[PDB]
């Protein structure tokens, strides 16, 4: 049983590939100068689109953050205060004011909130109150609760979408159809100056209205400019 | 036959390049305050221009969408209602009202509708009824039918324009001549308040008039403001 | 006894490869680009692989 | 010498190995690229060459 | 057999896995240049020497 042998060592590494490619404008500007714009608000279609390339199960969500939101008060960042002064005017606008519409429903959703994702079309007046509002959080770097809004995933380990790439022809056709989500922004102020579509900040998904008439019954948004940042984050499931 | 060999692996990827660069104003505003403007309407020349950079066969089309159009009724989005009330006044304006003029005919067109593209110049009165009307659809993210209007392409797999770039000197000269389309907007209301140039919504290409006198014979557009969004979409052929 | 080799691939903006030649010998001059094959064809978007073997043989 | 080989080339058709197909579909698009597409440049001519082809080496 | 694409072959190129690689694999296993039984064997020789199978790479 004479033996002559040669050995070769095989090393295989599966490096994780996580890519979120965004196309569009990194600044989205809403300018209100006409009365019609004030009462109804700018609706921007196809502002930003997102393409996902992944190897493992992934969940994509959108969070809203600002300088004010860093100190536990989820209000927009006041930027400039146009005008002199008014006792019945408050420069504290809810972060939830911004509304997002997604071109698709959640592929793999396991949730029973007001709406699992921004799937429903934009509504008029005080009717929906939650189906299109953005998710507000004072810390956007952790998994939101199961009752929050996920763009393309779920909180639990069973509500996830399979890995793939938008370029490759996967089960969900190829291109826009599956791994490619286009998001449209919309903000609707009111002629008095309130925002009747704002919701709570505890979860960002509840129905109770958080407009300025709830706060004071006579308040309205101060003239000026305000800033808010939106983070689209994808996390392995 | 002693052999000593070395091997190198060559990987070539042809990543698709699809770019639609638009120059102009992302808001196009028509303001009617004079009688002449009401009867004849604003004609805006060179409002938006589009440049196409591509690697594969592409077809470019223009679709019209609004919040109302999302619920199967292709009417403009009523924005504000100026005035008190009128029984013989309807705030339901056809999406087809908006008229577009393209500086060029369709390069590679295979169609026999009323007009394959917005090539013909703007007409006066109730004469054309279809050669410049916009394409209205309740879902602008799919290929329109072969009888619809394509700006720079065709529905079938044989009516397509070759890949290229407007910057590069291609067969169609270089610059404005081939891969560069300038679109001019025009809306013509009437002094009574109707829109004699509106067409159907089944295809957006037919000839039958869809003005308010067809609907009621005494109706006219309610005073106010309305909104409509236009999407220029290019799709691989 | 030391040879340095440089690689080059030239596609075309339409998507063809005007520098491809025959496969019978790999040395002939006749062009084997996609316009010869179909006159309107072009390379599909994607990725492709090819292996190159450098072999030395006793003479 | 240098030779070019691929998985497709093993079945008498000397085309590149298609790897991934980006996009959906196109009738006028063929995923059959010639193996000859790749071009090589050598820093030297053939030291001892006896040939009269188009070019004895990648000189 | 040459490498295949997709789920088609399933066995013609897979490696032989064993928890003890220091004994003769079964007759249904894969042998590179031999056989399990005492009748399926290749004759002794050397690659350098010019044997019946030409010389060098061939045998």
């Amino acid at each position: 049983n004479l033996i002559s042998e040669q050995n070769v060592t095989v090393t295989m590494d599966l490096q994780p590939v996580l890519q979120l490619s965004m196309q569009g404008s990194e600044t989205v500007s809403f300018v209100f100068s006409q009365i019609s714009e004030y009462i109804g608000g700018l609706t921007q279609y196809g502002a930003v689109d997102l393409s996902v390339s992944s190897t493992v199960d992934w969940c994509l969500y959108a969070a809203a953050f600002s300088s004010d939101a860093a100190d536990a008060e989820l209000n927009w960042t006041n930027m400039v205060t146009f005008g002199d002064s008014n006792p019945n005017s408050i420069t504290n606008l809810p972060i939830t004011v911004l509304q997002l519409f997604q071109s698709k429903p959640n592929p793999d959703t396991n949730s029973t909130a007001d709406s699992p994702s921004f799937a429903t079309a934009f509504d008029t007046g005080r009717a929906a109150l939650g189906e299109n509002n953005v998710y507000a959080s004072r810390d956007p770097f952790d998994r939101p609760s199961a009752d929050a809004r996920y763009i393309a995933g779920g909180n639990a380990g069973a509500a996830e979408v399979a890995g793939g790439s938008y370029l490759v022809d996967d089960g969900g056709a190829s291109g826009q159809n599956e791994f490619y989500f286009t998001i449209s922004f919309r903000v609707v102020p009111a002629l008095p100056g309130t925002y009747p579509r704002a919701t709570s900040e505890d979860q960002g998904n509840t129905d109770e209205t958080d407009d300025l008439v709830v706060r004071g019954d006579g308040r309205y948004a101060y003239p000026g400019v305000y800033t808010l940042n939106v983070k689209f984050v994808m996390v392995e499931c």
